[PDB]
Formats: structure tokens, sequence, C-alpha cells
């Protein structure tokens, strides 16, 4: 039990403390080797074969880099070795809750399979961390290295998920407030998890990263802001922080929300829903779970990975035939068809709780055109995509604190108009894409008429080639024509 | 006289046609080995040692890549080998007119030394191309490779400078209109010269490039727009084109307009102005020129490179003592001190003719604070920087045309609101930086009070560090809190 | 059916002809998404998540690049569009026969499971290509794009596996001999499959590539050598060819034969052998196969991927308990322990048929050291690795032909002594690694003594750490000090 | 006077201690901005525009990285902050003594201009460091940061040049012996100066680096070897150390000893020799120096940079006409022509004192062929190149010490045969290149016959193109033919 060195292509040679090695070398952590970072994105970007495992190593490494740098520049913060280890463990473990195909699972699958439950990957990360610690005897090893599990497990979970129910945290007191801004920053979103995925996703996607996290670390300092110690950036780095959120948005546009990647995620989700009654995942006491109920037992969840796709694709049971046929269509590239895209107008925003009603609304639109085929609710997919700077409608840079070179302990704010008139005026928008599971030319022509009528009925923006693919619908709506 | 292969770190192994080799292997072209691409930027970014020569090779290479690709995908454009060569020569030669320290020369030095003249590096490029061709017997070699010098020299110069005095070009007829969009695109600025410097500057600066020119080329086509053939992009690339101008702006912000890089260029310009009466450059017929008049004689201009800096630094002539002293202060890093940065508010746009009044205004501000030292107008430098998307106040993407995959011969426009609500609302702005020649702590404290008061008096934006550098001045202005 | 552009992180935007797209979009080709290029190497190098799929796209792309370049520089070769497509298809499909964990399957598993059979991934590639063509109606699409399936299928298979039964090939006549040197070069090993994996493996492993394939392509020409047309290199590039084989050897040393990577492949192979009696894969006509017999039916083999590992790891069947326990030990990092490495001295070359006797020899060595524990044959693993320049004992550069600048169609030979005295004198060697399945410190201390004694008894090389791991054994051997 | 951050493209954001900033911001250090790292190599590799300045920053940074890492892992070494600073300063300053065009100056120019003197860039670095310290008041700033100038200046100079006159060093006692292995390692050549130029030269040249210095640092430890503390490497990294010297050799072959790069350096050297009587460099007290005597006066040497080339190229003095004509021919690419290359056979080695006699030997060969032109001694250039692993005929890995994982304080040796049979059998060789100053086809044909005959007469290796350039000469020699 000494240090291991691991060679990562993004970060080079990284050192792992032996307690971190003990955490990594568990079924709960090694599971992340079998979950793709970008899910169905790999079916569009063939370099994007990378998994949550290596990303987790990277996050843990960067968490260590930031906390060490702060402690070397500011010994008055009294950052301890124990603090450093706890921060590295939180960084390492904050992806433990991801399910098959990452965001597909918590973003698409669980909301449709278990609409009553409130599941997030962050909650999953805490539950899975706890399962990891308790199933592998990690607490006595934490003690052996000078951690106090009672306080430190709490601190680690709070770094992942936020306050577990006034300084609201219990794992550390207010004089270590800044430690909660490293792994998952709920104040403004500037955290080490982003820094890893920007570099790693870019390396794999074939799109080049333009944010420099190392520079950010060299300029970061802790200062008192409204009687709390916070991580501040140097004033003249404000431009680079606007660019960082721009880079995130650009990665969503180019890659994460690619229209074919999203439809592949939708098709996989559909196959899972059709397979859900038949796939068995064994959990504690030999109880059997399904894909949708594995989240209720961490022993079952440990065994729920991207493997489910192949278990379905390779099955021979006739009960799995419909699920298997969807995955086969993905292989033949016979995809659900893109019908069109629109945006709401203004601050107008469709909420998650209305998502399920949308296919029905589209199917109930009454286009005044002669239609051969009639389509049903279940023939449409309606994908609602939120493109924002991580804080809904808010500018995250308004929630960053800065210091200037002449008074490095004094925190200040910088407004948008102090920076540049070329920056966005809004920080959120929503795209709505519609697709049809019926792929013949008749169906697809009809689907477009339903779609364009629905856009008119909802006062959404005119679809870009609306005059060509629905010439009899677009003239009713005079802001469009 | 066959093909040469050259290994460039940005583009890899590049082929040069023997006619291009004949052009390169002249004193007029080789001169570009002694002119830094980024001028005083090298004194801030020590990787930025690269010169105009290797940039020119790159531009020539990319010009060839684009024109070849268009001709392979669209043989109906009738792009000839002669067209290809002429476009490669224009690309290669469009940096010939740059002077010592690149933009310092035409952006700062000549405007102050010869305020009566209208000099641009593009005009210089034409004059120097002509001098290159005539001094080295290139016309018979052009004939040998199928070029018609009368027409082709005209075409090449027109690609560099625009129309030399209703289709306005004489080098090629309207059916080859698209060939004028490759090397220097006056309609929207999307040209191969940017593509080279984005990649090359980034490689040397230590900032990573996020634009993919190869992707753009795969998706580019020529289409008829308002009865003219133009280079158009696929519809789905619109987002990437907004990102490309965002990348340009970001490189200006981080590197090209770095506040210390700019002050170094200012100090070098000041040394050149003080040297200008005394340095001699010999030109045609043994006539003597100065730094400021070498632009009038291409034989003299051929010998005007970054060497002037060292000729001044190493001089012993007592007449050069003042100029030499400024350069010596640069070496000791005794630089004019940065005081702050502000922007005008609104459509307000400060013209060149008002630049001279600005140091006076700063010095006349009456901050209501006890000051030991008093500063004079001559102690302040006020640097006004125009930041835009290359078409003054206009959105260049409104001047690009796009096609969709199922109707590739129909070009259309895409508006800003069809793409995203998160895009810029303005496309031009001004930054104003102030510096003080007096460098002691007393002077610099006073300078900051004058500066912040001046910003308040002019209704300019609050400086980012204003509450720290001028705590008594920032509360008077209620627009600021 | 138009061309698709795909973004690959190694090669950028690559074009896939519609025939290639039809081949790719099949269950037989998409299978390669679920087979890791480097097998158990991912368990050592966490960047090495890449699969055979994206490697195959790269090899197809590079095959296209070489054949196009040869035809552009030398139109007299009469390379047709049909030739180009056949070479691209061979490049794309030459990885089709790989099994779970790539080299683990054909290098370790099948030799132990079916010692009587002679299976290679190349034979598998041919069989799988045939199954792909016949199950997906590809022959009519080949006809549509100008191929003649009878001859071209033969040519493609010959490019993958060599002559299918005096010019020995039937797919193309001798005047196109050079086309068989692109995808899998049996004459000297210089082929585009290597060029892709050097770049792609390095990008993912975090080890940097030093070979420049683009340079090689610019310098490659076809010349007549001993009455046959061959791909020749420029004379002065001979040093870069020696470096290419040096790079391959270095990648084997650092990554592909990593001692822990190899032990993980050994442990996975051991789990597969224990699982082989119980896992069933359904093939053509509903016949049932095992992991070891799936190679006999392409319908079954289509469903044999890295998924097998997870099928075993997640099983609950008591019959799979022993197999599952081995995989669980991998997850806990309870790995067989590395004891040491040695080499034979001289021409001595251990053959496959003697591999089984080696653990017995190690266990029978009589070290003169006090040992508590006694180890048996079954406690040792002995891994024999052949390290060479791809042509067993031969120098591959002796099988390359070169041209000089003054006579570019005239082939010559270059001997090793004309190039450098710093080059290898031998081109093949064996490494022998020993490991212990008993993992406690007593057992491992004993294992090292048996190991070092065995090396002394066999006149093998002194282990690098021999004086530290066996201080009382190394002095007996005077060859060693 | 706090820390500065500098963005370097190779190492990223680097911190410079304020004492280092004071050293850098002097005319003696800033001079290195005007000296190309690779001299005439820029005239072949157009990316190789980088200067000694940025390389120096890199060496200083890496020296700091190594010494810090050793001190963090091994606090028992008692490495002090003072030690760290002294090592960083030596790393920063060990390139101060380079002259115009780097190796051209001390490798070609000074040996010919001042054959009586024994000048090395390392001696120049010491002299220039002394001049820097004394002219800029650095000693009291050293005191201010805890250095003891008397001892520490000595230590710094000893790190650059070796012992300044039984432990032979005075700057530090034997218990800090390992500190002398960081900046310039005279025992085996493994030092941080190589590590910087490998990465930086590669970045600029367009050749990719395959050595990982960060890995080496993670594995380096200090251990007692023959009663002295030395930097040792981990046993299993021995292969990477062989690769490191292979990489150095490969960079020499591809770039540093490029045949055209070398002829350009020869031509520049010749121009400097012809200019040397006439160019004046002013030094201390207004005394005048020449190019060849500026090495005797650090004030003059401060002003001796690559600018000399342009001072000659731009001159009008008739006395400089001959020098100026040579440089003009370089611009027109009218270069002396490459005739061929050969090697001696065996340990046979041509020494420096015989270099001048070689053109006479070539010219006295009697080729048995009809020749039109006859050539004389002064028509030939003979360039002798020594290619080795840095220790003449010796294997530098024999002078490295290693530790193993089970006994990390115990140093051991590893022999070549313990590592691999594929390694070099020799570690030094010589290349001889011949060139002709007469460039017409007749002269060059004759030159090749003299050359190839001379090779046959001296039993040198057959030129690679010998059968093509001299078909009537190569059959006489049966080893060749
Ligand atoms: C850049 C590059 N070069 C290598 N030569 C090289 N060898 C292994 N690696 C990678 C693989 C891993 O990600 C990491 C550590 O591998 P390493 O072989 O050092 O550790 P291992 O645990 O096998 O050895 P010991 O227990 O004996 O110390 O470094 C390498 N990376
Ligand atoms: C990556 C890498 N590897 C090399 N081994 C290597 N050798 C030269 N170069 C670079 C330097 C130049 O920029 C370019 C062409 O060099 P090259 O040596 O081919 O051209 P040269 O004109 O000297 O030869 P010939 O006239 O005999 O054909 O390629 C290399 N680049
Ligand atoms: C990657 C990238 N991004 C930037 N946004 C950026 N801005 C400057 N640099 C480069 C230029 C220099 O090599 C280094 C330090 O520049 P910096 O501008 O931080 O320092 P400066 O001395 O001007 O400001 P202070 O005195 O106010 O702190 O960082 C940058 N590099
Ligand atoms: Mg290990
Ligand atoms: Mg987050
Ligand atoms: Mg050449
Ligand atoms: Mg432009
Ligand atoms: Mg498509
Ligand atoms: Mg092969
Ligand atoms: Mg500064
Ligand atoms: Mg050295
Ligand atoms: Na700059």
């Amino acid at each position: 039990d000494t240090m291991k060195v691991i060679n990562d292509p993004i970060h080079g040679h990284i050192e792992l403390h032996p307690l971190l090695v003990r955490i990594i070398d568990t079924p709960q952590f090694q599971r992340l080797r079998y979950i793709k970072q970008l899910g169905g994105g790999y079916y569009v970007f063939p370099g994007a074969s990378h998994n949550r495992f290596e990303h987790s190593l990277g996050v843990g490494y960067l968490a260590g880099c930031l906390v060490h740098a702060l402690g070397e520049k500011q010994p008055e913060l009294q950052i301890s070795e124990r603090d450093v280890l706890c921060v590295q463990i939180a960084g390492l473990c904050r992806n433990l809750g991801h399910g098959p195909f990452s965001h597909m699972f918590d973003g698409r699958f669980i909301p449709l399979a278990r609409p009553e439950v409130k599941w997030t990957h962050e909650q999953g990360s805490v539950m899975m961390f706890e399962h990891l610690i308790n199933s592998n005897g990690i607490k006595p090893v934490m003690e052996q290295y000078g951690l106090i599990p009672e306080e430190d497990i709490c601190f680690i979970k709070e770094q992942i998920v936020g306050p577990l129910e006034l300084w609201p945290y219990k794992g550390r007191p207010e004089n270590k407030s800044f430690l909660y801004e490293i792994v998952s920053n709920k104040r403004n979103g500037i955290d080490v998890d982003k820094w890893d995925y920007f570099a790693r996703d870019c390396h794999h996607l074939g799109i080049q990263n333009n944010f420099d996290y190392k520079r950010f670390i060299k300029f970061a300092r802790v200062c008192e802001v409204d009687n709390e110690l916070r991580i501040c950036a140097r004033d003249k780095e404000v431009g680079n922080l606007y660019d960082m959120f721009h880079t995130r948005n650009s990665l969503h546009r180019r890659a994460y929300q690619h229209k074919v990647g999203n439809i592949i995620d939708t098709m996989i989700t559909d196959a899972f829903l059709k397979a859900d009654d038949y796939i068995e995942i064994t959990g504690a006491g030999g109880k059997k779970y399904r894909i949708s109920t594995a989240i209720d037992d961490m022993e079952a969840y440990t065994k729920l990975t991207d493997n489910i796709f192949l278990e379905i694709l390779y099955s021979t049971d006739p009960k799995l035939k419909d699920a298997r046929e969807i995955l086969k269509q993905i292989e033949y590239r016979n995809l659900f068809k893109y019908v069109g895209e629109t945006q709401p107008t203004g601050q107008i925003k469709i909420k998650r709780e209305d998502y399920e009603s949308l296919p029905k609304e589209v199917a109930s639109a009454k286009p005044k055109v002669l239609l051969d085929v009639k389509l049903k609710a279940e023939d449409f997919i309606v994908d609602v995509i939120n493109m924002d700077y991580g804080m809904q409608e808010k500018n995250p840079i308004d929630h960053v604190s800065f210091y200037c070179k002449t008074a490095p302990n004094r925190a200040i704010r910088i407004t948008k108009n102090q920076v540049s008139q070329l920056l966005p005026e809004k920080f959120a928008e929503q795209l709505i894409r519609v697709y049809c599971k019926k792929v013949d030319r008749k169906s697809l022509y009809a689907a477009r008429q339903y779609f364009v009528q629905w856009c008119a009925d909802r006062n959404f923006t005119k679809p870009q080639d609306g005059d060509v693919i629905a010439p009899l619908i677009t003239p009713q709506k005079k802001e469009w024509n």
C-alpha cells in the first residue's frame, strides 16, 4: 500500500494515494468502465468510446490539483492532508451514480419508466458511494490514514450532492467553505468536473478544447465574500470565464445534443422500455430487479451498465423480439426520422412535467391539408433541449467573485457591461425537435404537417424550411408569412 | 524545377509547385523571415517567435486546398490549373507588404510618422509583388507554366487588394467570381488567411484553436446568389461560422490586444519615431530613405524588417541616443504602467481625430481627493482599440449564403434568431486602455484617480477594479452602483 | 446513398463512399464497436477505451489515401476507381475477424481452448466478410458502383489473408501487384494498418507517436523490382523506416506487452476457459456454439464480443461461479503477481509446444536459499513473448526497395551498413515473464528464488532486479558477474 | 516583486520567482531573443523560428520541477529553497553563452576564426552570467532572497561548466552531489536541457516528440552509489532511457544535421569569416571588437546576435561585398550542391585537425572515367559529422544507476544484454558529406565521380544512390556490387 502512478492521456502521469486505490479497486467503482461518457454520441462521433471510469480518475486528479494549489499559495487556509484526501475522494466518486449510457438513463429512461420517482445521478452517486464504502471495508482503511469517517463521509457526500437536508453543511465548518466549490460548484458551476470533460470529450470527439483550466488554477485565490471564504478568480480572467461557458454551450451544440445522437439515445431508451419486463438483475438476498427498478437496490445497480444493450441485442427469447428489433434498426441505420425543430419565443419554457403530454399534442393538431395516414401519440418523439449557462436564465458570472492585483484579499463583483458588449444578452434558450417512428414517405409527410400546425398553435417559431415542407400551413400564421 | 516538399508544423508536408518556389526564393519574399507575425506580442508570449514567412507559406497552401476542393467537387466551375496557380500565388504573396513588427508598422507607426499618407499592408503587398516579379524575371517563368502574365498579374493583385480602380474586376470574368473569395474575402471575411493564422498563432501562443477549417472545406460549395457565383456553406455549419468570428475575437482579446503587448508596440513605435530622422535605408539608384519613407521605394522597403529594432538598440550614434534609451527600457522591463480599461457606453464611437484629446482629458479630470503628485497630459497614454467581427457594425454571417443537402444548388440566408438567442447583439465595440509613464507608487495612485474620474465624467463603463483602485471616486456615480 | 463525412479524432473529417457506408451499417461490422483494440491494456492504460470499429474506419481511410496518392503522382499505373474502392473495402474490413479483447482471443484463448485448430483473426476476417456480404445483399450494391463481385471479392479477401490457394494471386494481375502492399503487406510489413494503430493507440494510451505516415506517402512511388511493380520509398527516407519498426517495437514494449496488461489478459482467458463449457451462443439454423466454437459459425461469432466478460461477471448460475470468481479478482485487483523477466541467450528460441513444460521447470529448480513455502508447477505462469520486426529473424528493410532523386522510376537496394552502425544487429528476440498465483509475501519471495535459479540453470539472462530479488542466487553464475 | 506567470506553449503556465524575473529582465538575458535555437535549420524547417530565450525559460522551469520533486519525495536530502533557486538559475542561464545561430558559432565559426582558442558556449555562459550579475546589481537581490552570493554564484557556475579548477566542487558539499546532475549532467547526459529541446524543437520542426520527461521525474530517486548520492531511475524504465538517446540521435539525423541545413550554416560561416575584418561591435569603454573577438568582452558579446547576418545582408560598404554576396546567394537559393554521403568502416574516426586536408583528398581521387571539367580542392566542401549517444564510443546507460521496487534505496547497474538484443551494438559513428561549389551539370557529374572513387579508395560505405550517380565507379568495389 504505497502510491500508484497512472498514465492518463489527458493529464499525463497522475499519483493516487493508496486509500484512493482501495476505493477504485471495487466492483462499484470499476463498473464505470462499462458506461460510456457520451452514451449514443459514440454512434455519431466514433472517437467517443470513453467511459465514466477514466473521467472519474481525471476529476479526482483535478480536485487534488486545485485544493493543493490553494493550500500552497495560502497556508493561512489551514488545508489539511485529510481535507485534500476528502476532496480527491469526492472528485473521484461523483460519477458513481450514472446509469447505462450516462444521461440517457436519468434524462430519458427513468422519467418514462418510473414517472413517480425522483432520480438523479447525483443522488445515485451518494447511494453508490455508500454502498462502495460499506461493502468493501473502506471505513477502517480511512481511519488508518487519518480520516474520521463519521465527519468525512458526510463531507464527501455533501461535496457530491449539496446540503443533505445558517451555514447549511455539516461535514466541514464555514472556514473551509471554499472546499465545497471544487468538485461540484452549486454557486456558479465552475468546477473541476467540467474541466476534465471539456479536455477529455474534446480529445475523443475530434473537436478542440479552447478553455485553459491550468491558467484558472494559477489565478485562483480564496477571499472573504459576504462573511464566507470563497474561491475567487483574478479580475482580468473574467473574459476567459465567459469563454468557458461559451465552450460548454458549443460542445452541447456540436456534440452532446447532436440530432442523430439524441435520436439514437431515444431508440435505446425505447428498446429498454420494451425489454424492461424481461431482463433480470439480481440484487441483495437474490431478489430480482428490472432495468427500471435496479435503482432501488445498489447491489443490482452495481450490475446495470451499457451491457444491457448487448444483452438485448444478442437475446433469442421471443419476449425480447420487439426490443431487439429496435437495436437492430440502429445497426442498420434505419433511424426514427427527424421531422423538424422550433423554439419557444421569449422567456417561455416548457417544463419537464409537461414532456409526456407533448407527443399527444402534436398528434392532436388538426392541419388543414388532405392526409392519407393518421398518426398517433406514440408515433412521435418530442425532444426538448435546454441550452443554457448552467444556471437556468441567470448569468453565472454574476455569481463569481474576483480579486484585483493591487488588493488580492479583497473580493469584488464584475457586471456584464463592465466586460464586453459582444457577450450574449440571454443565458438560456430551449430547442424542441420532433421525430417520427413511422419512416415511410406518407407518414413523414403527414408528421411534418402535424408538427408545423402544432408550432402555429403553440406560437412557436416557424420551422426553418416550413414554407417548403408545409406550404399550406405556414400562410395561416402571419408573423411567419 | 520539380515540386518541393516542405514540412510545416501546422499543415504537415506541403507540396510547392516550381513556379511558387521561384517566387519564394527571392529577396522580396525571404524578407518575411525577419518580420514577426505578432510584433511585440513575442515580448508577452515567448512562444510567439513565428514570422510572416511561414504564415505566407501556410496561406498559399490553404488557398490551394480550397480552390482544388471546389474544382474536384464541381467540375462545372471550369477551375483550371492556371486558376489554381494564380490563387496559390495570391495566397502566398498577400503578406508581402507587412513592415517591421507587422501591425505595429501600419497600425501605429506610419499613421503617426506620415499622417498625410494612406498606407495599408495590402497596398504594400501589391507594390512589393510587382517589385518581386520585375526584379527576378518571373514573367517568362509564369509563361513557361501556362500563365498569361498581363491578365494573371492583374488577377493576383486584385485578389490581394480588391478592384484596382457592373463586374469591377479585370483579372477574371464574372463566371469565376467565386475565386475572389478565397485569399481575401471582402464580402464576409471568411478566407484562408484567417484559417492559417488561427492555427499557427494558437500553436505558438499556447492557446488552443477551436475552429476546424477542414470541416468547412468539406461542406463548402459554389452556388448562385443574386446572379453571382459565391462560396456557400452547408446550412448546419451556421453555428460553426458564428464560432469562427467568436474565436477571432477571443484571439484579439487574449493575445493580439494584450495590454502589455500593446504598450510594448507603443514604446517600439516611439523609438522608431525618435530614430526616424537618423536611420538611412538605401533604395533604388542609391537614394536614401528613412524608416517612414521606405514605403515609397520597394528596393529600400525590401531591407526594412525587425532588424531596425536591433540597429537602434546596438547603435552608438549620439543622435540615436533617445531612441536607443526607449529600447533599453524595454529590455529592463521598465515599461509604462497599465492604469486601467474602460469602454464607451452605447453607439458612442471615438474617431481617430479625437485620440489626441484623450490624454489631456484624463490629466484635467478633478478627482476630489488629496494628491501629492500632479501628472501632465504627456504622462498618459490612451490606447483606443476597435474590436469587431471584421465588417464594422455588421454581422458577417448575414453576408454568407447556405444550402441544404437535398437542394444543394439553392443558396439561402439564415438569420441570427434562426440560429440561437445566445449570440451577440452587437458586432463592434471599443476598448480604451490608459497607461502612465511615471512608474512610482505615488504617481500610479494619482493616475488611477484621474482615470476613474475621467471614466465617470465621460459616462464610460466602471473599471473592473474601480472600487479597489479609487474607493473615493466610484460612489459618486450612481449608474455604477 | 450519398457519401458520408465522419469526424475521427486521429484523421479529422474523412469521406466514406456510399458502398463503404452500406458495409459499415451491418451487424457484422457494427460488432467491432464492442471489441477493445488493446484488450486488457485498458485495465493498465485507462485512455485505451478505443475499439476495433474506429480503427477499421481509419485503416480504410489510410488505404484510400495511399492508393489515391500513388495514382495522382503516377497516372501510368492505371489505378482505377474500382481499384481504389476495393483497396478501401479491404482496409475497412481487415479487422472483422477479431474476437473478444482482440489479441487475447486468437493469441491466448483459442490456442488453449482448441489446441488442434489453426485459427487467425485474418481467416476470421475473410469468413466474416463473406457472411457480411451474403447476409446483407452487398453484391448488387458492389455492381451498382462498378465492382465485379466474383473477381473483387477475391481481391479483397486476398488483400486480407494472402493468396487464397509464378504470380499467386487471382483478384488482380501482376501489373497491379503493388495494390497488395497497401492493406496488409506480407513482403515487408509496411502497411496502412500499422500507420493507423501507431497514431490511434498513441492518442489513447498517452504515449506519443514518432512516425510520420503522411511524409511516407509523399515520398512513396511504384517501381519495377525483379519484374514486379512494388511500392518503393525514397533512398534517404531509409532511416525513417528503421525508426518505424523501432516505434512498433517500442509500443509493444511499453504498452501491448505490459506485464500487468498481459497478466490481466491471462486471467480473462482463464475465466473464459472455465466459462466455455456453459455459455451458449446461437448460430445459423439454431445450432448452439460455445465461446471456443463460435469461430466455426459466423452467425454465432457475430454475437461474440467483449460482452462475454460482463455476461460472466454478472452471472448468478452456480456453474459459472469459478469463472465469475476470476473476473471478480480482477475487479478487486487481486492479480497474479509478477516475479520477473529474462531472455534466452543466442539463437535459442522456445517453441509453443514447450510452453506447457515451463511452469514445471521453474518449480523443479533447487535454489540454495532457505524457503518456508514450496510451490508447485500449477502455482507458476510462464509467459513467452516474441518481439521482432514483423518478419521473424529477418530485417524487413532488406525487403524494401528505394529510388533516388536523379532516377525516380529506378529501384535500388540499400543495405544496413550503408545506413548506420547504430542500428540493431538482430531483429527477433523472446521475453519470458514469470508470475505466481500465490500472492502472499512468503510465496512471492520463494517464487523469485525459483525463478532466478531457473534462469541460471537455463543460461538465460540475469533478471534486471536479480541482485535485489535473489541476492544469494546471482553470485553462483559467473556469466552474470 | 512577486511571482510572474508566463504562458509557454510547451510547458503551459510557468511561475517565475521574482529573483529569476530580475535575471531575465537584463540586456544579457534578453539577448537570447535574437539567437535562433537551430541556426540555419530555420532555412529548411520553416517552423524552427524559436530562439534561445524561450528554451532557457523552459530549462529553468524543468530544473525547478526535478529538484522540487526530489525534495518532496525525499525530505532526508535536505533540499532547501535556496538549493531550488540556485538550480533554477543555473537552468535558466546555461544558454547565455550561445552566439549567432547557436551551434554554428561555436561548432563552425570560432574554430576557424580563432583556431588557437578553446571556446565553448558553456564557458561563454559562465562569463556572461558573471557580466549579468555584476552589471545589474544582482548580488544584493540574491541576499534579499536568502542566497549567499559567494557560494551560490560558484554553485551556479559549476552547474553550467563543471568544476571551476577528492570531491572537486566548491559550491555545494558531497551530500548535495545529486544537484549537479540536473542542469548539465556530465556523468551520463541525462538532464533537463535535453528534455526541453526535445519537446520544443519537435513542436516547431513538425516532428513529434516520443520521450516523456514527466514520467522520468516521477520515477527518479536519489540513492547512494559508490559513496556518493546520485539521481537513479527505476529499473524498468531502462528501456525508456535507451529510447531517449535514440530520440536524440533521430533528431540529429532528421533535423540538426540535415544536409541542406548544414550547407546553409557553412555558407553563413563563410560570410562571417569574410566580414570579420570589417564589422565593428562596440564593447566596454567604447573599444571595438570583431565578430571573432566579441567573445573576449561580454559588453560586446551582449550585442552579438543573429542580427549580424542582416547587418551583412543590408550593408553597402564595398569591403563587405564578398560577405554580402554569399548571403544573397542563400536568398536566391543558389546553394553549394550536395554530391553525396559516406561513412568510415569500423571505429575509424576522422579528427578535427584533418578537416582542412579533406577537400584536397577528394580532388586528388583519379576516377577512371572521361571527365570534361577538372575540379580543384577549393571547389569541394567536406563536412564531417559525429553522431553518438553523448559519450563518444561509450553506452551512457552503463553510467546510470537504477533502483528496484522492493529496495528503493539500493542502487544497481543494468547491462545492455540484460535489456534487449535489439539495441545498438555501437554508440558512435561518423557521417561524411561532400558538396561542390560549382553548380552546373558538368561540374556536378565530375564531382560525383571524384567522390565515389574516393569512397572506394578509402573503403568507406557505398553511397546510397551510388549505382545511379556513378554507374561506372561502383562495379570496381565488389562489397558494393
Ligand atoms: C508513457 C508511458 N511509457 C511507458 N514506458 C509506460 N509503462 C507503463 N506506462 C503506463 C501504464 C500505467 O497507466 C502507468 C503505470 O504503469 P507502470 O508500468 O509504471 O506501473 P506497474 O504497476 O505496472 O509497475 P510497478 O508496480 O512495478 O511499479 O504508466 C507507461 N507510460
Ligand atoms: C518529419 C521529417 N522527418 C524527416 N526525416 C525529415 N527530413 C527533412 N524534413 C523536412 C525538412 C523540409 O522542410 C522538408 C523537406 O526535407 P527533405 O530532406 O526531404 O528535402 P531536401 O530538399 O533536402 O531533399 P531532396 O532535394 O533530396 O529531395 O521536410 C523532415 N521532416
Ligand atoms: C492561455 C492564455 N489565455 C489568456 N487569456 C491569456 N492572457 C495572457 N496570457 C499569457 C501571456 C503571458 O505569457 C502570461 C501572463 O499574462 P497575463 O496577462 O496574466 O499577465 P500580466 O503581466 O499582463 O498581468 P498582471 O500584471 O496584471 O497580472 O499569460 C494568456 N494565455
Ligand atoms: Mg504496480
Ligand atoms: Mg455540474
Ligand atoms: Mg531539395
Ligand atoms: Mg483579412
Ligand atoms: Mg447524415
Ligand atoms: Mg500486420
Ligand atoms: Mg504583470
Ligand atoms: Mg548537454
Ligand atoms: Na500578441
